[PDB]
DNA sequence: ACGACCTGCGAGCACTGCTTTTTT
DNA sequence: CAGTGCTCGCAGGTCGTTTTTTT
């Protein structure tokens, strides 16, 4: 449509970034500078300006609901953004692997593992090794790997000689056994999505080729707390066109705890010496108080590129910090608070509070619903990650998929029915010799050579599968997950001890009313149950099916709670950040790790202050409650670097020095 | 209304016993002479005549069925033949007892013990005694010394210091233990149902003067086969007015076995000195020639009152032996012969078959279904006997009595429900302190000294039976034993293993169609369940309660299969004796006891003789199986006996001589 | 606080012997 | 046929570890 208006919308360097088109660019500024603006922007003139067709475009972003924000951003701009394809690095790894897995061993319906999956295969591997030890550290290790883009032989030659606690060659070895049976199992992990792209990309380079056509204009948000992995990744699909526009600011990497790796960033003109590079400079967001308070904070980092961060609005409202006695106290302070400034105008949802960890978000709930300050809870108990629903999401895999072993491991309990704990070890040496398919070892329990005691439960189990698989073998998602809650014996049970279990059964209600709204959605025409629980295991703390399941029974227009983390990117003109505390924030994992681990706080709490517009409220208490026990607290180290900056406050309005 | 004539219908000194009145009075005479039919005139003739009320009658038979087919035959003679009190004794001990059993601590609601509730007590109290022993031992040793009527002190003092295989001392004390725990629980056996109306009758003489109102004009039939305690029984109630009138025959005793004792019938006139004595010498039922070989078998018994038993028909078809290669021969020859004679004319309902134990109509009955000849089969095995109609009575038994520990014994685990078995013991000990309340020990199981483990398995069947309590408490019997069947669990266990089950629970519908045509009964208006059971645990073989539930689907006008003892009283014009061996008749008991073993078993052959009218046709086997083996046989002595008298028979009509 | 471990109870399934003398 | 013995399933209890951050 001849695109939006640049100069109307942007400044200058703003403008000149937005017009890039082809070849490597690289967009590098400090927060609130309007990189994630820019991007929007560049996408809708890539069309109206220079006739990109939008299905050649893609955008990669930290979030699916990132992408879902810029998407409809970009419609307003131009047409045609339906098309366009936007997501995470690990949904693209997802709908690539879909449609072309079988080019690399994975053969359609492979299943794809959550932790608790992780785990039945772990345990069942560890056993033989000279590996007391957690399955969940050896977990962790294979995840940090795969983020790595290590394989277990490249593990065995890793830098330590030790990996938690472990020997380096055990832990290799671990991961090289947990592989065989996780592949055995037609299965994959979350970190595959993106190694087994990249596999698929070196091994198949005709493929690479077929995606590089839908990827032809690539952009990448949050280009600091990138991977490995999602770097080669990056390079791969950027290879042939070369047309890759990055943005990022290292001031905000808040990641490496996982993997990210800062060097992308900074060394993306030496792996494209041809790169254009575009320097925001003005920050657009902030009050120039909260701004001064973040640039002094930020400056206290070392080996960080200095750059320009200049302010555009005048000095607002002065930034504030109070000392409670009590958590408790802060609760109160922080519930009180938010009223005051609601009388004076302010909308709810102009309003958030920010914390280090979620612990700290039960005693902030209870304080705003004393007061009946309505709340939405950012990334707490994770709904699709409750035992009812994976129970239920269970017995859907092994519907679609009777050949999936972890999933009958843990429903074949639940309701128990002649769980054979003895027998099932039975049914399990036997489908091995015969072939690892355990719901057919069920099958054969009457018929073949035999488990004595409950013969018939297992055939009467495999029955009640087989009636579920035909039951999925056409027959829709919403009411087929009715199917199998009602089918398997489990809402009964929940009603029959339905006291916790009344709260258990009110979420599997919910199940059947997402599995609907999803169902009833645009982008979901005629969409497959394994496309639903595919979407569900992508969820992002701050992803739409995630916040509403979680938040049901709240209004819209309430006060915002997450973590410091999931902060990144957003804003508010109205923030609190709770707890800033030494040993919080910092926290003490950070302290024992040296200068680099102060200063990765450091940048998490630069997130936190620079989310806010127009004030800024931080709190901090003397005495906090851990797992049952209350210890005396001191302030963060990092108040003393911002000294100066800020006003120190008591219960009301005003001035306390400190 | 005037009576009916005498003379016309009976001989002269018939009809002068039929004429006697008051004071005692002996019938003595052998069989098919007309006992029976002078005292059906007898009972016409006192109304008719002297104008005696039915109700001051009482006529005692030995079982109900006997009593209703003499009820009928006076009600052709005379009116108000449904005035009449007569039963057996052990009915009348029930009417009495539930009238009067207060007057001597038998509170209302007293329940009535089968065989297996019997053994529930036994095993309860022999533990601690110097009794290996089975309970059924001591079972059987209780019944003989109640017929007896004797008390635990009395057997301390019995004659053989072995009884059965028991020290006379050890055998007293499990009598006098088991009289304590079955008094506890406010119940009786079968025996008491004599002994404690006479123990009523001595410690409450105007309980016997009332009672003495209704039985004012006495009889008593088969006064051969009665025991001490009947006799006992006897004296009391004619002690006052001394309207005496006893019928037996003591060729035909055959109850010895049982308590069974020939000198009450021998020793009447030392007993009442100034009673009349009546001797017919007349056999009406038979022809000469089965009459011939009857008195020539009698002869040798020994110590015999010698009476005369002269025939009145001719000397009609010849009597007939068959010796077969098998049991399975004597099936066929039996079943092929039935036919010959229904084709010449003979009714099914005018043949019978006679055997001397019940393990012989098996392949009897086989060999006529093969045939389809069709079988009405007399005491097999007893419906109200079965497992699934026991365990619904003892259901019945605990709503009408919440104390019933026998009962809630039986049952407690049918079906199962945290049958505790160790929990049970723990129930049983704790209302054993706190007092016999079994059923509350259940509901007081949550609260309390706390039955743990499964605490609410206990309050539920507390609760369950409480709903059947209600349900007794009013309702009727036949849809109460439906809500008892439904409600237990019961009939979806027979369901769910119906295979057996569905045998099982067939019977189960008959139960509740017996409850049923018993309610819509001319004698059972406004009756109660307890009435009903009261009813069902005193059937004989006999009964048509029993028939007709035994026989469902049989037609009538069939053949008759029973054993020798229950053909006691009956006639047929064709009978079939099979099995006419040593160690059969007589039995290898009765050789072992010696003469007086082997006398009783000729008067039980002597009475299925008395029973053909007009053909009689004997059979033995050279081999027989009994369970698993098959051995050879040999006929009995007692065809030695009556030699000369009958014809040696091939599988045709004629002469094979041995 | 959270599951991953233990003690003990219930019950189903099999192994094993006189069932058969007669029954109010 | 029943009375008895062996082994298996499942609950109601106990204990130590929880989280640092999360695509
Ligand atoms: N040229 C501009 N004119 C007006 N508002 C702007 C301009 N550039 C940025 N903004 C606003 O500044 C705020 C932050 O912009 P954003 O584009 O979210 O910066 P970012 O660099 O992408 N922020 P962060 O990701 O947290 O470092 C938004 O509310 C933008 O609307
Ligand atoms: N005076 C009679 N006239 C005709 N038939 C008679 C006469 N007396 C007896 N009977 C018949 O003979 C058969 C036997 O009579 P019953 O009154 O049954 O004898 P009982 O002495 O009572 N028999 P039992 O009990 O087996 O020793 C019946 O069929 C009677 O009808
Ligand atoms: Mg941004
Ligand atoms: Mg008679
Ligand atoms: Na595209
Ligand atoms: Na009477």
């Amino acid at each position: 449509s001849a695109g939006p208006d640049l100069l109307q919308a942007l400044n200058p360097t703003q403008a000149q970034a937005a017009d890039h088109f082809t070849g490597p660019a690289l967009v590098i500024a400090g927060a609130g500078s309007g990189k994630t603006r820019t991007l929007i922007y560049r996408i809708a003139h890539l069309i109206g300006h220079y006739g990109v067709h939008p299905g050649e475009i893609l955008a990669v972003t930290f979030t699916n609901k990132a992408a879902a924000e810029m998407r409809e951003r970009a419609g307003h701009l131009v047409p045609g953004a339906g098309d366009l394809w936007m997501s995470t690095f690990h949904s693209a790894g997802v709908r690539i692997l879909r449609t072309y897995g079988e080019h690399i061993g994975l053969r359609r319906g492979f299943v794809i593992y959550d932790d608790d999956d992780q785990l039945d295969i772990i345990k069942e591997v560890m056993g033989s090794i000279p590996g007391e030890t957690q399955p969940r550290v050896i977990r962790g290790i294979i995840d940090r790997a795969k983020s790595n883009l290590w394989t277990p032989d490249d593990l065995d030659r890793s830098r330590e000689p030790f990996i938690s606690g472990l020997p380096r060659d055990a832990a290799a070895e671990a991961y090289r056994r947990y592989e065989v049976r996780k592949k055995g199992q037609n299965a994959i992990d979350f970190g595959d999505l993106i190694t087994e792209t990249v596999r698929l990309f070196k091994e198949v380079p005709g493929v690479l080729d077929k995606v590089q056509n839908k990827a032809k204009f690539i952009h990448v948000d949050e280009y600091q707390d990138t991977n490995r992995a999602q770097y080669e990744l990056t390079r791969l699909l950027a290879s042939r066109d070369r047309n890759l526009l990055v943005v990022g600011d290292p001031d905000q990497s808040i990641y490496k705890f996982r993997g990210a790796d800062i060097q992308n960033i900074l060394d993306f003109q030496k792996d494209y010496p041809d790169a254009k590079v575009y320097m925001l400079e003005h920050n657009y967001r902030s009050s120039a108080r909260v701004l001064e308070a973040a640039n002094k904070l930020i400056e206290n980092n070392t080996e960080r590129l200095d750059k320009t961060l200049k302010p555009v609005k005048e000095a607002g409202q002065p930034v504030t910090f109070h000392r409670a006695t009590d958590h408790r106290a802060e609760g109160d302070y922080v519930a009180d608070w938010l009223t005051r400034l609601h009388g004076e105008g302010r909308a709810w949802s102009e309003m958030a509070i920010l914390y280090r960890t979620n612990a700290q978000s039960r005693v902030i709930e209870e304080s705003l619903r004393r007061v009946q300050i309505p709340a939405r809870i950012v990334g707490g108990v994770g709904f699709y990650d409750r035992r009812e629903i994976r129970d239920i999401l269970a017995y859907a895999r092994l519907a679609l998929n009777p050949a999936d072993d972890v999933a009958l491991r843990r429903i074949i309990g639940r309701p128990r029915r002649g769980i054979g704990d003895t027998a099932l070890q039975k049914l399990m040496e036997w489908a091995r010799t015969h072939h690892t398919s355990v719901l057919t070892a069920c099958a054969n329990a009457a018929e073949q050579n035999i488990l004595d005691r409950g013969a018939h439960k297992a055939t009467e189990f495999a029955g009640l599968m087989e009636a579920m698989s035909e039951a999925a073998d056409n027959y829709e998602p919403a009411a087929f997950l009715r199917f199998v809650m009602e089918t398997s014996g489990y809402l009964d049970l929940l009603r029959q001890e339905g006291q916790e279990g009344q709260v258990r059964l009110e979420n599997l209600e919910e199940l059947v009313s997402a599995a609907e709204e999803w169902s009833q959605d645009e982008a979901n025409v005629g969409g497959s149950i394994a496309d639903f629980l595919d979407d569900a295991a992508l969820l992002s703390s701050v992803d739409d099916m995630r916040t509403k399941a979680e938040n049901k029974g709240a209004p819209e227009d309430a006060v915002t709670l997450m973590t410091l983390h999931n902060a990144k990117g957003l804003e508010f003109p109205v923030v609190f950040i709770v707890g800033v505390e030494q040993g919080l924030l910092p926290s003490k994992g950070a302290i024992a790790e040296g200068p680099s681990g102060i200063e990765e706080e450091r940048r998490l709490f630069y997130v936190g202050i620079t989310r806010a517009m127009e004030r800024l409220l931080m709190t901090a208490a003397q005495n906090r409650m851990q797992f049952g026990k209350t210890n005396a607290a001191e302030d963060s180290a990092f108040l003393e670097d911002i000294e100066g900056l800020f006003d120190t406050v008591d219960p009301y309005g005003q001035p306390i020095e400190y």
